[PDB]
RNA sequence: GUGCUCGCUUCGGCAGCACAUAUACUAAAAUUGGAACGAUACAGAGAAGAUUAGCAUGGCCCCUGCGCAAGGAUGACACGCAAAUUCGUGAAGCGUUCCAUAUUUU
């Protein structure tokens, strides 16, 4: 009955959410644990609930214990709990059905001079365009990483929401600990927040202690902040956290116990934001990229700290260091920020008012197209990504794992600037690794493109899109080459360099014979139409003109005219080509190889099959 | 949220009363690396035992056509077809059973 068919015979269990190829698989999941367990807990929740009261309207403020043992005399009371958000009302769990029905069986409840709400529960069952038109239509790709950061920051209205749920946990936890603060950390103070972000905290104050204040800390969570759920622990990791949501705001977050580290970072994190302007707009834009291409996410992925990490230290290794290291931080402290936490030493000055700008001058562009190159070249398994100092240590040595006694390598070996034993990279798995370096090389050559360099005036997805939308080129290159009609290979190449410049209207450039073609206007297609039209205007004109062989040519041009005539609309300044490739001829074979450099509206293949079917004709009537 | 006030009101609201206050916060740990088993998809090779891989449409493909009627013209895109023959077995896809000095915030 939670079995739901497929096409293809499929079939899918409802509440895994798990589909089977077949009905064997089928009937191995149906018998397996997963399955049974979510049974188990369906029934024991159906069960529990159809043994179950809900009461309202009981004196305000007015504890679960007095009403349990109100309801005890009435039957065997097994759980009662309280509303989270204002305590109007509460649910009695009952330890049977007979004590259920003898309640709802009494038309009247008193307690506490109130009349109680008594009654049954009911049980139930468990920017994709405005983002692109918004970033369509900037100066060029540095505005466009500038507009991405601003509408893709956090509004002033969420920033408003986080604050006020950050104030009422601070409220709660300042009612069960003594004295304590909750400092949250991350994207919110970091400056390098996103819409929908985590929301992580900080509670400021060998291993028991610790498992025993975590689960504290998940005790209090779930049963006195209003509003959250699903709070669970990890209480055997490098930092043990303790998860939760919130279902009125919709936020989700962490929730740690004694890392002053996080702290550190954030600031450390702000200083470098506010110490340089493209630091925030390059790890905007990279953050998007690695979220698009499925490679930055929770588990065997790049964790956007650590993607925050990699671009911080491509932005410290280059030969104009756009931001100092840790090292130089370190140096430039002046007394009275020395601090040091669990023996590790973080210091750093704590206004950009007092280190000097970075004399580094490439803009934004050539950033992403070096840190893409960049990262696709380095030697990842072999090197140590050291912070602290902005070098490649490395890693065969033996001197970086006895020197700090903690340092878990792997595929990616990238040290956070002050844990000196933290590879914040171990999570990745090789394919990851080798994910991101292949996709990496994608980027770098995309950069190269002329669409990436020039913005569109007819609108052509440039800039930052094709970065953003996932739109995995499967594409075949130049597989198809133009067989030709025979002729002398210096009568053939000129023949072509005719067709191209006077009957499709072509700039030549030359680059076996190659050229450079560019194309403004789908000379390509409407041809058919055009012609009709010239040749209606001729019969009407003066009828005459026998064809010559310069005819069939000039036909041809005046037939392209046409075509950009009823385009001309088009007032934009003409600095970007529509469409621009090679063509390269073979000297046995006589053939045409064309191969794309620039296609912003995909329309090679188009220009492709036409040329395909006119070269072959064109140097027939130019024999 | 709704109704009432034989209360102020500026005429919206405010101040009290009445119903209702929703039907929880419920632990559905996850990820990675191993091993074994079941499947059966695998561009998987013969083929669909002379004879399949073709589709139906739309506007595009060129030529002819004054075309005004159109004809081949066959590659792209969207639209629904679906594919069994009879057959073996995977990788980072489906399912099941164990193992891990293994991992989880920033
Ligand atoms: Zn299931």
């Amino acid at each position: 009955s939670d079995v739901e068919s497929l096409p293809r015979g499929g079939f899918r269990c409802c509440l895994c959410h798990v589909t089977t190829a077949n009905r064997p698989s089928l009937d191995a999941h149906l018998g397996g644990r997963k399955h049974r367990h979510l049974v188990e807990l369906r029934a024991a929740r159906k069960a529990q609930g159809l043994r179950s009261v809900f009461v309202s309207g009981f004196p305000r403020d007015v504890d679960s214990a007095q009403l349990s043992e109100y309801f005890l005399a009435f039957g065997p009371v097994a759980s009662v709990v309280m509303d989270k958000d204002k305590g109007v009302f509460a649910i009695v769990e009952m330890g049977d059905v007979g004590a259920r029905e003898a309640v709802l069986s009494q038309s009247q409840h008193s307690l506490g001079g109130h009349r109680l709400r008594v009654r049954p529960r009911e049980q139930k069952e468990f920017d994709s365009h405005q983002l692109a038109k918004a970033l369509a239509e900037a100066a060029d790709v540095g505005a466009q990483m500038i507009k991405l950061v601003g509408l893709r920051e956090l509004s002033e209205a969420e920033r408003q929401l986080r604050s006020l749920v950050v104030a009422l946990m601070q409220e709660v936890f300042t009612e069960f600990f003594p004295g304590c603060v909750v400092h949250p950390f991350g994207s919110s103070i970091n400056s390098f927040d996103v819409h929908g972000c985590d929301l992580d905290l900080f509670l400021d104050l060998e291993k028991a202690e610790g498992a025993a204040m975590l689960e504290l800390v998940g005790s209090i969570l779930r049963g006195c902040v209003p509003g959250v759920y699903r709070v669970q622990t990890v209480p055997s990791a490098r930092r043990p956290v303790v998860k939760f949501c919130h279902r009125p705001s919709g936020l989700h977050g962490d929730v740690s116990l004694s890392n002053r580290l996080a702290l550190h970072n954030s600031r450390f994190l702000s200083l470098c934001s506010e110490l340089d302007g493209r630091v925030r707009p390059l790890v905007y834009t990279l953050r998007c990229w690695a979220q698009g291409r499925g490679l930055s996410g929770s588990g065997p992925l790049l964790s956007n700290y650590a993607l925050t990490l990699l671009v911080i230290y491509f932005l410290q290794t280059r030969d104009p260091p756009v931001l100092p290291t840790v090292s130089q931080l370190t140096q430039k402290a002046g007394e009275g920020e020395q601090v040091e936490v669990d023996g590790w030493d973080c210091s750093f000055p704590r206004d950009a008012s007092r280190l000097e700008p970075s004399i580094n001058v490439e803009p934004l562009s050539s950033l992403l197209a070096q840190f893409f190159s960049c990262v696709s070249c380095w030697d990842l398994r072999g090197s140590l990504l050291s912070l602290r100092e902005g070098q490649a240590l490395p890693v065969a040595g033996g001197l970086p794992s006895n020197l700090w006694e903690g340092l878990r390598l792997g595929p990616l070996n990238l040290q956070d600037p002050f844990d000196l034993s933290h590879n914040v990279a171990a999570n990745v798995t090789s394919r990851v690794a080798g994910r991101l370096q292949n996709c990496c090389r994608a980027a770098a050559n995309y950069c190269r493109s002329l669409q990436y360099q020039r913005r569109s005036s007819r609108g052509r997805d440039w800039g930052l899109l094709p970065l953003l939308q996932p739109s995995s080129p499967s594409s075949l290159l130049s597989a198809t080459p133009i067989p030709l009609p025979l002729a002398p290979f210096t009568q053939l190449t000129a023949a072509l360099v005719q067709v191209f410049r006077e009957a499709l209207g072509c700039h030549i450039e030359q680059a076996s014979a190659s050229w450079r073609c560019a194309l403004w206007h789908r000379v390509w297609q409407g041809r058919r139409r055009a012609r009709r039209r010239l040749q209606q205007q001729t019969k009407e004109g003066a009828g005459g003109g026998a064809g010559t062989r310069a005819g069939w040519l000039a036909t041809e041009a005046q037939v392209t005219q046409e075509l950009k005539g009823l385009s001309g609309g088009e007032e934009r300044p003409e600095t970007e080509p529509l469409l621009s490739f090679v063509a390269s001829v073979s000297p046995a074979d006589r053939m045409l190889t064309v191969t794309p450099l620039q296609d912003p509206q995909g329309l090679f293949p188009d220009l492709h099959h036409f040329l395909q079917v006119f070269l072959p004709q064109a140097i027939r009537h130019l024999k």
